C-alpha cells in the first residue's frame, strides 16, 4: 500500500437540494455518480515524493434530495515519482479518494439528520 | 398571551456551501450576510378558526472561508386566528414564526462548518 502524507481536506462545494420533480421533468432525473480526478503539483526527484491534488466530484440522489459538490486534498506520495494519474491502480485511486468520500459521508449524515428530522443517512459506496 | 401554532416539519429547499472565491466576487459583487423572511397565506378553516401560513427564509452567510446560501420553509397552522393579510402579524408574531427556520440554519451551519473547516463550528446568533 502507498504511503501518503495528506494536507487538510478542502470542501470546494457541498450542496443539498430538495428534489424538484418539475425540474427533473424538464432536465432529466439526476443520477448518483462519483468521479475522482487529479491535479499534479510536482515531483520532487531528490526526495522521491509526488505531490498531487485528488479531486472528488459527486452527485448523490436519494428520495427527497440530491447532494452534489467537490472535495479535494493535496497528497504527498512518499517514495514514488509519478507522471500521470493513468499510472495509478484502482486500489491507489481508492486510497487517495478515501478521505474525500469520508467528508462527503460526514457532511451528508449531519445535513440529512437535521434537514429530514430523522437519523442521518449513512452513505456506503 | 402568545400565539398558538401547530407546525409541520421544517422543509429545506436548498442549503449550499461554497468555498470563497475572491477572484470571481471581486467583479461579480461581494456578498453581505443577510436573511429575508416572508409569510404566505396557504389557506383557512374559518369554522375551525385556523390560518395556515407558509414561512419562507432565504439566507446568505459570508465568512472569510465560505459563502453559505439557501431557502428553508415551514408550514404553520395558526390556532384561534383568522388572518386576511400577513401584515396583520406583530413583530413578536413574526419573530415566533421565523425562529424555527433560523434555528435550522444555525444547526446546519454549525455541523457543516465544523466538518468543512475542521475548526470549531460556526455558531450564528441573529
Amino acid at each position: 500500500a502507498m504511503e501518503v502524507i495528506r494536507e487538510q481536506e478542502f470542501v470546494n462545494q457541498y450542496h443539498y437540494d430538495a428534489r424538484n420533480l418539475e425540474w427533473e421533468e424538464e432536465n432529466g432525473t439526476p443520477k448518483t455518480n462519483f468521479e475522482v480526478t487529479f491535479q499534479l503539483a510536482n515531483r520532487d526527484e531528490a526526495a522521491k515524493v509526488t505531490s498531487i491534488v485528488a479531486v472528488l466530484q459527486f452527485v448523490i440522489v436519494r428520495d427527497e434530495f440530491v447532494i452534489s459538490g467537490v472535495i479535494s486534498q493535496m497528497a504527498h506520495i512518499q517514495g514514488r515519482l509519478i507522471n500521470e494519474p493513468s499510472e495509478f491502480s484502482q486500489d491507489e485511486v481508492e486510497n487517495l479518494a478515501a478521505p474525500l468520500l469520508e467528508i462527503v459521508k460526514r457532511l451528508t449524515y449531519e445535513v440529512t439528520e437535521i434537514a429530514l428530522d430523522r437519523p442521518g443517512v449513512t452513505l456506503e459506496f
